[PDB]
Parts: structure tokens; C-alpha cells; sequence
């Protein structure tokens, strides 16, 4: 079924739960192939008559560390390149906004860009009160345009949205919980357990009710993907301006940008 | 002015404020009578030029416990019945939505389906700290389609709306509060006190002004209101189909649902 | 030369392209006719004024803003094209805020009330003393709030806040404001200054163009409650006409109002 | 029930058809009474078991010549009339958007102001070739406000919107019919049977099918209600200005306006 | 594309694909090619040797709409029934998601589950006599499978309601004289005409021109919960008694006696 | 007044009426002067008590044949000024949009890209029959990205647009009026006769009420913001792209391209 997506863990879980593990290098940073897999892997999961419930998580004690040097580094240097991520990074949006099936996630140490997207997409977030959540665009050097402007300012309000994408302050899993950006916060330890009950207990539950409610609901983040489509045009103008160079290197050799 | 809604306690307040009072069996449950009543009586109200502000309550310690058993079993099975209560589902929402007069709710017990949705949409809900709101629907077997796509995304952001939506934990009236589903929240025997003086205040002040910022504000929920139609036609699809039939017999039961 | 159009206003040139913005006028910067039109206009020119990267903008000493002036309220209710004319104003400070590029940083002490509290609060990050005091006004004055609330409180604090503050006119402490939503960040009254001048040289310091189209993409969100905004304001100066204000006013001037 | 609305004569045609005719001095201008009961009939209709569809017409060969001069003096003149007039005008508007029965106008002669908009939100319109159809209001003095933002835009497209709206040139049923303000066009003597034979169509077609599906096209002009009342209130602005005296006189003087 | 038996797919010149409806008796859509057209368009948008869908019925029909077997099974069979409205939803949508471009042919009758694709292709090229009908209200069902995402946006809100209640049959010129359709030539004509403007497509700049239809996408996108509101309605009336007689009337070729 | 738009020629008219005429090389092109004066010019326009109206119009028998290939070459050929060029045409449309003075547009001749966009947001559009009008884009290489997708639909609907902007067909200004592209079409010899007739009484006429009138309109273009903006990051990012410099190439050399 998903011999297409070379990149992803794919274990099945009781009652139609299905894991989906993020395992790379780099505290599952996002490379190019993960990049193509991530975006195209729900509208299969979504006729999959054997999945009723999505559970996503990074392998180990990181969800994502966000992409990789490697995705930066592709996306800057070559015309074509940059607009197939690009069309990736739009699509992992819709698809998941438009995924009928739930989507839980256990968000665990860092949770950063483009691993973000799916972490605070997912229905239900469950997050360690020491996650790590940042969106990282901005101290790149590129727009917060992976998925930030289509949900956001609906999770936390806009100052608060605001505040954390424009500086890229580090979030913690429990202050995340409490402006509302995840669905709950517990202990590290309890992340997978907790998130597994959830998920076990949608896939238990009336389908096409629990189907429909998410469906509904997700019409918010439709309304602005418009929104959600300009953010992703700016921030890939930004891939060949001057300030991402810096920002790569900043990151690369472990020390502050100097824009 | 009233008589037409008989399933309704009309007692007047003071400077204008009419108590509008939810009583009837099984913790002021809704059946087909109030159901068709509570969609109806709102036009009239802000026609009705002694009335300023309305406050309402359940009797006792329970706002509603929801639609009736029996309420459920016309929805189920008669197709008149069920396109009936539709409509008074979709105009009790859209009703309140196009009010101009300000409603405040004191809120004290269980708030669920179909009474929450007067509870939740009240211009001011004071909630008692340990009120149970529970939204029930995909518990029951049918998508959450009678308020809370117009509006539980703008009140709790959208992880904390589909946490509580999709999985129908019950939510404390003081936790409601703190994610921002519910205006206020005081000690149980502080409710009707506190609701009171909110809504004689409403009732002294500038009317138009009052009425105009309402009114201004309720613009944000009709732009949702194709949401809000789209969730309810899912619900009512539901009703059509196998596993509200199990749920509805679990409830009667007194056990697990086994969808 | 550059801001010599806007007397009203002080221009302090910061560091890194910080410029600070100050309200400094008599009784707690109230705002006057000239601060009005000033307020309003000064924001395309900050836009186009390659020298500023971030504007901090803050009242002089304790206080932000204690509200509009006498001659300013004076004129309001007097005189049909002045009324026209500050409407005009009215709606372009929030317009020409919610149009602009570059980030604006507020630093609230003590009094945050009228234009002075649009500017507040529509700032990109806003920074509030725990003991800065918050208010919304106008119903209590007479009039519908119109002008800005309705563009935003919605997506910054839920539709249950915003409609308890705008309604009842409650004093909201930065302390609450913080805790709701509707504000970035709360620090001591003694820190707000430090802390919103470390941000601001952050944003200053940091990669221009990304932080500028992350900002602009989020206000899409509020340029979609444009109408509504408009309509809300519409409303307020429809009410400035009318015999409550004048009871409100008069009341504020000289208790309880008796309208 | 119609006993309400005494303005308005109702005469029942054949399989659930109501016949609804304007019917008063000056080719049926709309008086005070007359705009009170046009706003508020429509839930009435709704909620009647014997009416399937509406067939709105003018008495003789005029659908409306739009206000009486009371009930445009009352407007400049005084504000609590003011106020009553323009909530009957947003009502009127928004109480047939939110009408699942549907509407046939029947339209000969002139179609003007406050008449126009039924005939023009009639979700039939069979325009007599030699009607004249005058939105009127900015030769009057006063902004377009009373339906003509929420629909003419969807009807002709903005670059004909604004012609005729900005210039107040009339349009001939003919000419209305080519750009697609109205549904049909035939001979004035045609215009009743036309719409008699329409009206009876859709009364012994497939009910629910048919309300169901213009209720949700009437989605497009809802999503519009901000816009609408935005320039609602703007219209209702101008009557406290200098231009709609000189307007009114003009009108009534059969001279060119000498704004 | 083995896995959509039911289409014929045609390679042309230049990246030219082919897609024919061919089926016995006037391109009827039956169980297998509702399906199949639902599910298409996401493997198009993904194949590299595809630039531009040319969609066409086999000889002078573009479809007669969906077979009597289809309807059947949608009232007989709720599971069957939910199945069949997601692939009503997802022609929709997934055809407004493609970034190739379509372009019709569309000759002879155009009608309902058919009409979907003639309509929403791109560039519709339409025979002056081919015979358009939505098709809906007459066979005693909601519009719900595309009109109310689009016809207000194509004819004007007049014009829709005219064709889409009365289902009155539009020829392809007046089709195009009300801009349904985006032009008209003799039925000799469409299939050489349609295959130029797609040859065109293939040859010219390919990410301007697929971006370019996206973003207009964005208009209809914006439609999309009335769309599906409308969607859930029409399969309320699915199981309901007017659908029974119209499916009776068209079998017998007499008219439908509803009432 | 307008030291600062060197470009553009300024002439009084009659009433308040302002003349803005395009004067420049090659059929009035628009170079990077002239592109960030027309950009710029509009809010100046409408704080300038002495203007009521604009008359805009080319010089000559051409309106103008929109950007120079020094414009173009800019745009392709530098990072700095391409950012520079994408903000003027984002202002261009804002500005012009947000302008509450009303334009009325004499096109004659060509009318092409970046000169099409005054012609065709202008409040009244004039069209002489034999005008020139080509969006351009497309053929060029780009996506249509400089106003079409914030109003081609609400005007002509979206078939129509689709084919004009996908394909690049010449419209003529006759057909443009057939199908709602401008408010009227006059012979080439009237059109500037036509024009100043009607901004004359408009500049004569009640000024709030049309500029009120046309602000409120203007609100179905603004909630297409988003969508204009996501086209115009789309043909900004065709810019570093293989096809615009064939389709550039192509243009220079008076040729066909060959993508
Ligand atoms: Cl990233």
C-alpha cells in the first residue's frame, strides 16, 4: 500500500491505528525525500480501508528538528527544485486540512518548520511539557509560510501567534498548551501512551461522525488557504534572496546570523 | 406574548430582563415541543419591546441534558420529523446569531447537545466552576452539527475545539473558562447571582450601543455559517445511519457504546 | 522633514532602525484632534521611510493613552463634517495598522484607552505592565465599539471574552490581557520599556523581508473582517448623533448613567 | 397572521401560490407602514403550511416608485425614526436572503429605491421590457445602501455595478435582462402571466429540492451581509448630511439636483 | 490508469490527453465511472507525460447525467448512498484542486453528474445546440453536485436561480450569451475547436498557465462550504418521496406529479 | 502636490475633475518610473481637496502597452529591484482598490498588462470599440499576476475570464462590453467625449454618497486580496524562470515563442 513512500515508518497499531514514524537523521530533520513523502502520503492513508486513525511521531525523544540542509540547500540552488518543494510544502497543507480521517500526534522534544506543520496539523496534539516548538522561518531568513498563516492566528490569537512566529522564540510544550497551539500537554513519558488511548479510542468510536466533525471543522483553515498560499509564495521568493544564505550558514556552523 | 411557546417559564426580571427557564424531565432534557420552541421564540423576543436582555437557565442544578431519548427516535425514524427538526436545529443557531437584544446564560450542572447550544452562543455565559459540558455528539453516533462548527474554533482556538469535539471528554466549567468557551466562571451558588447583575447591567445601559457591537461581533460567526450548515446536513445524514442506533441504545442502556 | 506633517507626534531615532513613536500630550497623552489625524496618516510614511526597519511606539511616562480629548469628543458630536472627517481617521488608523509592513512593538504602562488603545493593541507584538489598565469604553459611553474592536478581540481573545469586555466595559488588567489572549507578553510596569525596546532591536536585527511578509500574511486574517470592522464603526457614528451619548458623556463629564 | 401587515394586500392564487401586492398613491410608494411590513413578512410566510411561493407585484403598471416623502423626511429628520427605518431596511434584505420559499417578481413600470429591492432579490425577476429600473440613491444624496451591495456585483458584475449604481441612469427591463440583473424579459402585458405560470411551476414542483437549492445559492449574498451593511449604514450616514436635503428637494421639484 | 476502467483515455499531440465519456445510451455515468471521475484527476496532476485534459463525451453527447442504475443504489442502499456522495464531493473538489488545465467539448446533452466536468473544465467549448440541464429540482433533489460552488459566478445570480429551479434547458448559445460556458461554435465545429485551444494550452508556458488557473480556483475554493452544504441537502433528498415520483415521470417520458 | 509622480501628466478639467494622463515611449509604456508613480499616486489623489474624479487616460491613440522591456528586464534580472517591482504592483491594485475618489478610465487602442490594470479597476471603464485588450501574462510566461484574480471572475465570470486569461485571445473593447469586462463601449472618437461627460457629472454630483457607494463595492474586491496576492507571488516567482525569457525573447524579436 505504501510502497511509494520509502522514507516513512509505516506500523500498524490495534484497532486500525496506524503509526506513522518520522526516523532520520538529525533528530528527523525533513530531506528531500521525506519532503515528497510527507505531502502525498495522506490521500493514500484516506483510502486505505484498513487505517481509521493516523498516529505521527518522531523516532526517539524528537519529533522534528524541521528540514534539512540538505532540503535548504536543494531549494536554493536550482530553479526546478525549489518549485517541486514548493508544491510539496503546499500540498502536505491541503492534503492533511483535507484528510477525512483523524490524525493524532506525540510531539516530543524539538518540533521545529517543516516537521511542525504536521505536528500542529494533527487533530489532537499531545505534547511533552519539555517539547521544543518553534517555527524557525523567520531566524532562517525566509517568510513562516509552511503553514503557520493557514492556522495559527485560530490556535493561539493573533498576539500571541505573532509574538512567537515573528521572533522564533522556543515554545514549550506546556506554555504551547496553554495558548492553545496543541490539544493537551503531559509528561515526556507519558506522550505515546497518552497519544495511543486517543487514537485507539477515535478508531473505536463512530467513524463517519468523528469523520464529519473533523471535515467540518477543517472548513476554518480552508477559508484561508488563500492566505496560507501567499505566506508560501513569500517565503520561497525568500530562497533566493541574500538573508537565507546567512541564516543557513548561522545554523549550519551553531552560531547567531548576522543579518 | 408566549403562549405559543409552552415548553418555555417566562418570568420577568427587572428593567427588562426576561428569565427564560429550561424545566422538564431528566436533568430539563429537551423533547420535540422545546426543541421547536427554542428555535422559535428568539424573533419574538427582539420584537417584543418590554423585553431588553434575556437570561437563561435550566431549573435547578442542570442547564439541559440534550435532546430526549425520544426526540432522538423521531430523528431516526420519520423522514418529515427529521427534515422538521433540522430546521429547528439550523434557525435555532441562525436565530441566535441574528439577535440583536444580548442573552445572558447561567450555567450551573450538565450543558449538552441541543441545550448547550443556547448555553454557549449567549452573548455572556457565566459558567458554574463545576458545570459538565459536554458537546455528546460523535458519543451518540452523528457529527457534531448543531452549534459548535459556527463558532468552537473563534471561542478555544482549534486544537482545544477538536480535542474536546472528537473525543467528548467532559470539559469543567472552570477549565471552559480558561480556554475561552464560556465568558466567566464563579462558585455554583454564585451563578444566577452573578448572571443577574451581568444582565440587569446589559439592561440599564445604552441599548443601541449594546445591541450594535453585539451585532457587529455575530458578523464573525455568519461568515461561518455555511460551516455551520455543512456540519448540520452531516449530523442529519447521520441519523440515518447504523451506529447512532447503537449509541442511542447505549445511552438508554446505561453502558459502553460498541461501534 | 520626514514626519513634519505630524506635529503631534514625537520621532526619537532608536537603535538599528528602531523608531521610537511617542504619545506625549496632557492628561495622560489624551488624544486631540491633531494627535487623531496624526495618528492615523503617520503610518504610510513610516512604510515608505527607508531609515525605519520597527516602530515602539508607547505614551510618554505611566500612561499610554488616557483616551480622546474634550475638543476632540467636542467635535464628534457637533458638527457634521468634522464628524465625517474623524471617521475618516477612525477607520485609516486601523486600515493604514493593519496595511503596513514593518513591525510595530507597543510598550503599555498605566492607561490604554480610544486611539491610543487601537494602536496598543493592533501592534504586531504588544508588551503590557501587569498593571495597565485596559478599556474599552464605549458602550459604557453610549456608542457601539467601533472603532477596532470588531476587526480583531474575536481573534485575539475568543468571541466569550471579547463580548464580556466590549459589552460590559470592565477594566481588563495587562495581567488579564496577558492570560485571555489579547495581548503578546506581560511583564512589571518597571520592565515594559526594556522589554518591548529588546524586542524591537531583535526584529531590527533580524531577516527584514521574512519578518515583514510573515506579518503581512497574518493580517490577512484581520483585512478579512474589514467589512465587519467598517460596519461596527458605521454604527458607533450613527450613535454620536443620538441622546444616549450625550447622557453618557454627560454623565462621564459630571455616576451611574441614567439612559 | 397577515393581519399584521395591513400595507399589503394578499390574495391566494392557485397550488400554494400568494399573490403579494403593493398597492398605494404615487405608483405604489412605500410608506412608513408599508417599509415596517415589507421588512417583517417574510418569516411569516415562511412559517405558513399554505404557501408554497410568493408572486410580488405593484398594483396597475408600476411595481414601486419607492419612499413616500414621509418616510424619506422621517429619516433626515428625526433619529429615533431614523434608526427604526434603517433596521427595517437591513431587515428586509436579510429577512429574504434567510427565505427557503421562493420569490417571483412580476415587474412593470418603475422599480425604484426601496421597492427595487424586492423585485431584484425576488429569486425569479420577469421584467416588463419598458420597466425602469433606478437604484436612485446617489441622485437622491445618499449612498447605495438598501440591498445593491450584497447583489448587484453578482448579478451584472462590478463594471456594470458601478455605472449604473454610481450614475443612477436607469435601465430598461430590456437592458436589465442583457447584463443579468433580472431572470427574463417579455412584453409588459406578458410580465403577469409570465410570472404567474413560473410561480405556479415552481408551487407544484419538487418543494424541498427547490427551496433547499436556492437557500443554498442565497449563501453567495450572505457571505455579502457585511458589505451590505456597511454601505447600509453609510446611506444611512448621508441622511444627516447636507447633500440629501438639496437631493429631496430636487426630486420633488422636477429640476435637476444642485448638489 | 488501469485503475479507472470505465474512461477512455486518448493520447494527443503535445501532452494532449483525451479523456471520453463513452457508456451506452447517451454517456450515462453509472456506479464504476461516477467513481472513476471522482478519483481521475489527482493522477493526472501527478503524470509527467500529462499537460492539458481535453474531456469529452463519444459522438453528439457530452453524458445524459447519472444512470438509473446509479440513482437507484443511492436510494436503495445507505452505504452505498455516503459512498456515492463522497465521490459527488470529490469530483468537485478534486477537479477544482487539479492544477492542469481542462477543456470541454461538449456537444449534444450536457446534464447533472455530467455537467459537473463540462462546467468546471477550464475552457468550455459548447455546441450552439447542445442542450444543457442541471437537472436537479426536476428529478425531485437538491443541486448539490457543482451548481452552487460556481453558476453565481459564471451567469450572475439571476440567471442561476432561473435555470437551476426551474431546470428550464439551456442551449449552448444562450449558454454562452449568459457566460455559462466560455464559447460556442456549430456542433461541427466543438471537437476541432476545443482541440486547438487544448493544443495551445500544451504548447505554452506551463507553470503561468497552470498557476494562473489556480489562483482563480480560489473563487470557487472560497465557495466550497456552500458547495458542500448543498451537496448534503441534495442526499437528504435521496431518501425522500419526490425523488421516487420524478425518477417514475423520467422512466415513463411523462411529467412528475409532486404535489 | 504631485512633484513627486514625475511620470504621470496632471491637467485640470472642469468640477474637480483631474486628468491623469500616460505619456510615454512606445504606445505608452510603462517603465520603472512611470510603474512606481501609478503605484503610488492614488492615496495622494484622495486627500487632495481640490480632486474629485480622475479621468485617466493614454496619450494618443493607445492607452498603453503596459511594462518596457526595461521593466522586464529589471524584474528578471535582479533580486533587489524584482522585490522592488512585485511591491509596486501589489500597490498598484491595493491602492486603487482602497481609493474612495471614483476613476473613470478612456481606454483607446492597446490596453496591455500593466497599463490594463488602471483601465480595468477604474470605477467606470470606456471602451472604445476597437481597444485593444490583452492581460498579456501567460504569453509573456508568467501567471497572471498583476490584478486579474482579484476581479476577472466578478466581472465577466470565471469561463470567461478563464479563457481570456489562460489563452492571451485579443479582446476587443466591443466584446469586452458584451460581456461585462468595462461599463461601456463607445467608437474610438467618443470615448473621450464619453468619459469626461460622465466623470464631470459625477465630479457634480453628491460626493459622499458616490465615493460611499463605490468604497462599499470595492469590499467584494478586498476579500479577494488574498487571492491577488497569491497571483502575484506566483508571477513573481515565473520571473527567475526558463519561460519568461523566451516569451520576452519572442516579443523582442516580433515572433512566436517556443516554450
Ligand atoms: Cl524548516
Amino acid at each position: 500500500t505504501y510502497q511509494d513512500f520509502p522514507s516513512l515508518r509505516f506500523e500498524p497499531g490495534e484497532h486500525g491505528v496506524l503509526n506513522l514514524v518520522l526516523d532520520s537523521p538529525g533528530l528527523n530533520s525533513v530531506g528531500p525525500q521525506m519532503h515528497r513523502d510527507l505531502a502525498d502520503v495522506w490521500p493514500v492513508i484516506d483510502r486505505d480501508p484498513d487505517v481509521r486513525v493516523v498516529l505521527v511521531r518522531g523516532e526517539g525523544k524528537a519529533f522534528s528538528s524541521g528540514g534539512s540542509f540538505e532540503l535548504i540547500d536543494e531549494t536554493i540552488g536550482d530553479y526546478e527544485g525549489r518549485i517541486r518543494i514548493m508544491r510539496e510544502a503546499r500540498d502536505l497543507v491541503l492534503n492533511l486540512v483535507n484528510l477525512d480521517k483523524p490524525v493524532v500526534s506525540a510531539i516530543r522534544g524539538p518540533a521545529v518548520g517543516a516537521g511542525l506543520v504536521v505536528a500542529l496539523l494533527a487533530d489532537i496534539s499531545v505534547a511533552s511539557a519539555t517539547a521544543k516548538i518553534i517555527d524557525g522561518h523567520t531566524k532562517l531568513g525566509v517568510a513562516a509560510g509552511d503553514h503557520a498563516a493557514i492556522c495559527w492566528p485560530l490556535l493561539v490569537g493573533m498576539a500571541k501567534a505573532k509574538y512567537y512566529l515573528l521572533t522564533c522564540e522556543t515554545l514549550s510544550g506546556e506554555e504551547a498548551e496553554r495558548i492553545g497551539l496543541v490539544s493537551t500537554c503531559v509528561d515526556d513519558d507519558e506522550v505515546l501512551p497518552t497519544a495511543t488511548r486517543l487514537a485507539e479510542n477515535l478508531a473505536q468510536g463512530a467513524q463517519n461522525a468523528i469523520r464529519w466533525t473533523k471535515r467540518s471543522l477543517n472548513h476554518w483553515y480552508r477559508m484561508f488557504g488563500p492566505t496560507f498560499e501567499t505566506s508560501l509564495g513569500l517565503e520561497f521568493l525568500g530562497f533566493t534572496g541574500p538573508d537565507v544564505q546567512e541564516g543557513l550558514a548561522a545554523h549550519r556552523q551553531k552560531r547567531p546570523a548576522r543579518f
